[PDB]
């Protein structure tokens, strides 16, 4: 028992981290097979960042301007290209530590682990969720760009995120591994406000099921509700509307605990309406929404 | 910016995890050089667990009864011995992935990362603190025994914890890598209640400094206090007494923010006395105590 914000083991990803330098800018790169993936803003100077013309900036760059270092050894760059907001640097050596991998674009509400890196070196690993407004509430400092988000299915690493920037609001924006930003964000140092950060309702319910499994049951009540009644409450509290797809995904947790999804929605409704009254659930004094139903099942079953 | 419960990258530790089986019991082992470390209760049957005589149980075991598997390859066991509550299985092959390592016995209040494992395979990584009552609030299921806690200083992995058991209270107990339990716990399935779980005051203050650095400043007040006045409040709220050693350790955070340690104690005093009033600090609705002052500096400076 016990329930923690758990990240995937980061070993497979640590073996892919490299340092990429272009001019006076150094950030992180992801070396998979014979390609190094990194944010295209590596070609920018501090002046360029305000309104960069990436196509024009890249014309002035040759393969030899991209310095790629894997630990203490320099990789030879034999090609470069821009795909959306990422650069793909073709190197002459396949990464011997390349794990089995996929590139996936995640949905808002999905969680992933981040291996924060500086100068191609890992500093820490933490669990994240892609917010409904497509930002991530990470922990990143200048130099962390190019750090990646991922999930792992046994031996396959699914890369879903590459860190690009911090919004003036202190939240983070980035792309999938094809270089497409999550949300409306652009790789430019300009005012980019995030939309309403709604709560991921299906995740809060999944976390309430994890609480019941682990012994924290005080919030269980004598009530039930309907999807429509629940959603009136979810709208008032800036929670995502719950759909029948969400109920279906919560099915295994509902079956394991014997608590119908709509009964758990009624417990959630009372918690939204009344608050926690100074009580805690799984050591938290607020409703946690960065555990998906899959995360709860994985953690509560011990999947390796 | 942003502040997360960050674990160390787990790669160096993943390379050490093996599966150890003795009879019908399988748990995790730590392979460093030519030795595999694991909880001695691997020699117990379910009946034995109630009151085991480990010395007598071990007499019936030979090197060939300890099955040690590293991934899909079997290690040959050439010696076995019991050191306190751990078994050391001498194998004929040095682990090629052995990192630079140390065995350290941590102090209550210190934090570490846990690589939870099942059948010698890593499932996740999370950040922990050794509670003042010497328990850890982990996330561990049956089969997780032998999973280890550690810290990393650049290239050196300091192993501090090996998981042994779950108390009837759902909290976790284990040993250092010399097999000595943290706290009064014994490796026996018996009633072992934990003492008062006090709050790690120096860590809460470190986390308040992290909040100020990251922009969350609402809790800063116009007051100050003294160590003695602060400690009267800390005692009432089951917080650890703050010492001048703690103030000294908070020195760099105090210098960076310009907020004197005693002024931050006065903010903490008001937060204990008044609560958060439905507000949050670094996305938390309670006072977080599982970040040491070193963790805050490391995360806020980007140490790799
Ligand atoms: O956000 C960062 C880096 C950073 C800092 C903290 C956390 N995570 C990332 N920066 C640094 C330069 C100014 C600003 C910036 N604005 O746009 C860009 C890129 C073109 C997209 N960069
Ligand atoms: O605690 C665990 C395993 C477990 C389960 C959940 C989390 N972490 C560890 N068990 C399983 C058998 C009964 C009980 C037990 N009591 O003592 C022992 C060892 C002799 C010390 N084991």
């Amino acid at each position: 028992s016990g329930f923690r914000k758990m990240a995937f083991p980061s070993g497979k990803v640590e073996g892919c981290m490299v340092q990429v330098t272009c001019g006076t800018t150094t950030l992180n790169g992801l070396w998979l097979d014979d390609v190094v993936y990194c944010p295209r803003h590596v070609i920018c100077t501090s002046e360029d960042m305000l309104n960069p013309n990436y196509e024009d900036l890249l014309i002035r760059k040759s393969n030899h301007n991209f310095l790629v270092q894997a630990g203490n050894v320099q990789l030879r760059v034999i090609g470069h290209s821009m795909q959306n907001c990422v650069l793909k640097l073709k190197v002459d050596t396949a990464n011997p530590k390349t794990p089995k991998y996929k590139f996936v674009r995640i949905q808002p509400g999905q969680t992933f682990s981040v291996l924060a890196c500086y100068n191609g070196s890992p500093s820490g690993v933490y669990q994240c969720a892609m917010r409904p407004n497509f930002t991530i509430k990470g922990s990143f400092l200048n130099g962390s760009c190019g750090s990646v988000g991922f999930n792992i299915d046994y031996d396959c690493v699914s890369f879903c995120y590459m860190h690009h920037m911090e919004l003036p609001t202190g939240v983070h924006a980035g792309t999938d591994l094809e270089g497409n930003f999550y949300g409306p964000f652009v790789d430019r140092q300009t005012a980019q406000a995030a939309g309403t950060d709604t709560t991921i309702t299906v995740n809060v319910l999944a976390w309430l099921y994890a609480a019941v499994i682990n012994g924290d049951r005080w919030f269980l009540n004598r009530f039930t509700t309907t999807l429509n009644d629940f959603n009136l409450v979810a709208m008032k509290y800036n929670y995502e509307p719950l759909t029948q797809d969400h109920v279906d995904i919560l099915g295994p947790l509902s079956a394991q605990t014997g608590i119908a999804v709509l009964d758990m929605c009624a417990s959630l409704k009372e918690l939204l309406q009344n608050g926690m009254n100074g009580r805690t659930i799984l050591g938290s004094a607020l409703l946690e929404d960065e555990f998906t139903p899959f995360d709860v099942v994985r953690q509560c079953s011990g999947v390796t």
